[PDB]
């Protein structure tokens, strides 16, 4: 013989539905058995816009069972009735007001906790009142109702709110008085032509029956759905990016991030495009080949890596990925180290390297020791009575970090000194016969040395 109650609800797309919200159960014998209520059945799907049905069941001490049913709408776009024109409006006293109470004051109703709720939007009327709207093309009507707070001191105010859809009563309140907290009415208006909002007089005629339809609005189902994109994002996140090439994994990571962003758009085309792109990048993934051999042209770099890994013979991509620290001896060319994606530390002081660009994309290389390089860059051959040489020494950013050029005779005398550019030109017509050295001094964070050329006059 238990009594189980629950009224229709509505949520927006952003909100988390509580299937048990506003469900209560009582039993004269058992007392309050709300916590004993179970969901018997539902068509509810999370993440879906719709008007869902939930059936609730409860069973007391003596095994007697009661049921009830209500709908829960999950909607997107809203249209305030105060932003529309009514087809017709009657009112017992005063004028129907858009976005104000009938008194002209702000719409104000009573909350359950006896605070006052002040509303920006709604319809202010007065019993007896019938207001008719064109309801074509809308899904849900939602409103708060109660006695306007302007008449809080008037004692007698009393009304009943009723909602008719195409002439049929679909929702109503009990009699509401000044001290009655606001009530919500959530009504299915799908495939309808008119809604009629009625404020009846209850007791004491219409006296002081200032009545508000606060935040009265239509709510429509969403014109997008985020569910497939959500699933694709989840599917993508399951994949082990270690199975795939750096490049293709990066593309996928980027598609995942764009998917997460597109969910916030609440826009069908944006969501659909992000899903298409994510599916594309998933299908575009390329399996890594950790056994592919890496070209390491510098025999000293090859020996350095072989020693670090304790192996002989060819170095593979997987081998390169295992490097976290590496010490170099005798290296001139870092070609191959582009593949050392996990490298954290490179100890290469007193090597022979003029170009750090192969290290540029090593994202974890936080410790680079590359001081006191000496690069024997060979002979320059005079032509047109001059020598022209390259003085580019590249850091990881591809910046030329050469600082100064010094030209030195056979007796160690500096004969020319200038700030370094990308190239230098030396007149050889006015030099005494013999050997000359060109010292290109360079310096940058962690990277320094001399690049040396010889020329003969
Ligand atoms: C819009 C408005 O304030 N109308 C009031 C009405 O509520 C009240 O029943 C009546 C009592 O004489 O006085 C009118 O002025
Ligand atoms: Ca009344």
């Amino acid at each position: 013989k238990p009594i189980i109650k629950g009224e229709n609800l509505a949520y927006s797309m952003d909100e988390k539905v509580d299937l048990m919200k506003g469900i209560t159960a009582t039993d004269i014998e058992d007392g309050n058995i709300t916590s004993k209520v179970q969901i018997k059945s539902s068509d509810f799907v999370e993440g879906k816009s719709g008007i869902f049905t939930v059936v609730y069941s409860v069973t007391d001490s003596d095994g007697l069972t009661s049921e009830c049913s209500r709908t829960i709408a999950v909607t997107d776009k809203e249209t305030q009735l105060s932003d529309l024109n009514w087809k017709s409006a009657t009112i017992g006293s005063g004028s129907v007001r858009k976005d104000r109470a009938v008194s002209g004051n702000q719409i104000r109703l009573l909350n359950e906790d006896n605070s006052v709720e002040t509303f920006a939007k709604g319809i202010g009327t007065h019993s007896y009142s019938e207001i008719v709207y064109n309801s074509e093309g809308y899904d849900i009507f939602d409103t708060w109702v109660g006695i306007d707070r302007h008449v809080a001191d008037k004692k007698v105010s009393s009304v009943k709110f009723k909602v008719y859809v195409d002439g049929e009563l679909k929702a109503e309140t009990d009699v509401m008085r000044i001290d009655t907290p606001k009530k919500r009415l959530v009504v299915d208006v799908r495939n309808s032509k008119e809604i009629k909002l009625v404020v009846d007089v209850a007791d004491n005629g219409n006296n002081w029956d200032h009545a508000d339809w606060a935040d009265a609005k239509f709510r429509n189902l969403a014109e997008y759905d985020a569910s497939e994109l959500n699933k694709a994002i989840e599917e993508a996140k399951k994949l082990d990016l270690n199975n795939y090439t750096e490049e293709s994994s990066e593309a996928l990571k980027n598609a995942i991030s764009k998917g997460e962003e597109a969910l916030l758009s609440k826009d069908k085309e944006t969501i659909n495009s992000a899903l298409e792109e994510l599916n594309k990048e998933m299908n575009s993934l390329v399996k890594v080949d950790l056994n592919a051999v890496i070209n390491i042209p510098d025999k000293y770099l090859l020996k350095s890596i072989q020693n670090q890994l304790n192996k002989t013979g060819d170095i593979t991509l997987g081998d390169m990925y295992s490097l976290t620290t590496l010490t170099l001896s005798g290296v001139e060319d870092l070609t191959g180290l582009e593949n050392a994606k996990n490298l954290e530390t490179l100890n290469m002081d007193y090597n022979e390297v003029k170009d750090l660009r192969p290290l540029s994309k090593l994202k974890k290389l936080n410790t680079l020791n590359a001081q006191e390089q000496f690069i024997a860059a060979g002979e320059l051959k005079p032509s047109n009575g001059k020598v022209i040489g390259d003085s580019k020494v590249y850091n990881r950013e591809g910046k030329n970090v050469a600082k100064t050029i010094r030209v030195v005779d056979k007796n160690g005398n500096t004969i020319l000194e200038q700030d370094a550019k990308d190239e230098f030109t030396i007149n050889t017509k006015d030099l005494s016969s013999g050997l000359y050295g060109v010292h290109v001094l360079f310096e940058d964070e962690g990277f320094s040395g001399v690049m040396f050329y010889l020329f003969n006059v």
